[PDB]
């Protein structure tokens, strides 16, 4: 009885295994534009991904990831709200089954069509698994996707899911740019929160984008054709992988623009 995201293995049920699912600091949340505070004092944001290393693409049953080479010097986010220098290890997606729902934060109670994380460590930690228990060891890049014109730098990711569409699958997926996934401003929103599935350790600086990126309606219908089942289990589309919001408490959301 493994978690997930129906109705018997949920988010509502994530508490039990993972007690942390209810505590001061849990993503996602609604980002209340409002009420977030520009911070005038937030350095800008570096995403620096020209030497990025991708390796393979998986299915682990709750979302496809890549993961990225990171054994060297490449990589990396930095400024913004982080201290020191983060290196990228993976990204991976949520999404919905329509259109109108699939993001994990929300923005003004808005949801998106999907939400892309993109997930660094803290270099000061040596690894991912020692970042990973700190409560600055991770950031995540958090940015949204809306139905529109395709991204053409998604595509390579979108004509590769067939050949992991089940639990388990996996591929080799080299020399894959990230950059192409980026939308034009890094105008963001920042605040403490923690890993959006189990074990939901508190140990994330979120950096939510504010300009989503437009994908096309086929690249997302290729996403909703993963199984969260394995090869030869009763098909379960991989579908409405997303956690909703969780209580703010008493955090508060910088914004790097006014
Ligand atoms: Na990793
Ligand atoms: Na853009
Ligand atoms: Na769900
Ligand atoms: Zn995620």
């Amino acid at each position: 009885h493994h978690w997930g995201y129906g109705k018997h293995n949920g988010p509502e049920h994530w508490h039990k295994d993972f007690p942390i699912a209810k505590g001061e600091r849990q993503s996602p949340v609604d980002i209340d534009t409002h009420t977030a505070k520009y911070d005038p004092s937030l350095k800008p944001l570096s995403v620096s991904y020209d030497q990025a290393t991708s390796l393979r693409i998986l299915n682990n049953g709750h979302s496809f990831k890549v993961n990225f080479d990171d054994s060297q010097d490449k990589a990396v986010l930095k400024g913004g709200p982080l201290d020191g220098t983060y290196r990228l290890t993976q990204f991976h997606f949520h999404w919905g089954s329509l259109d109108g729902q699939g993001s994990e934060h929300t923005v003004d109670k808005k949801k998106y069509a999907a939400e892309l994380h993109l997930v660094h460590w803290n270099t000061k930690y040596g690894d991912a698994s020692k970042a990973s228990q700190q409560p600055d060891g991770l950031a995540v890049l958090g940015i949204f996707l809306k139905v529109g014109s395709a991204k053409p730098g998604l595509q390579k990711v979108v004509d590769v899911l067939d050949s992991i569409k089940t639990k388990g699958k996996s591929a080799d997926f080299t020399n894959f740019d990230p950059r192409g996934l980026l939308p034009e401003s890094l105008d963001y929103w920042t605040y403490p929160g923690s890993l959006t599935t189990p074990p939901l350790n508190e140990t994330v600086t979120w950096i939510v984008l504010k300009e989503p990126i437009s994908v096309s309606s086929e690249q997302v219908l290729k996403f909703r054709k993963l199984n969260f089942n394995g090869e030869g289990e009763p098909e379960e589309l991989m579908v409405d992988n997303w956690r909703p919001a969780q209580p703010l408490k008493n955090r508060q959301i910088k914004a790097s623009f006014k």
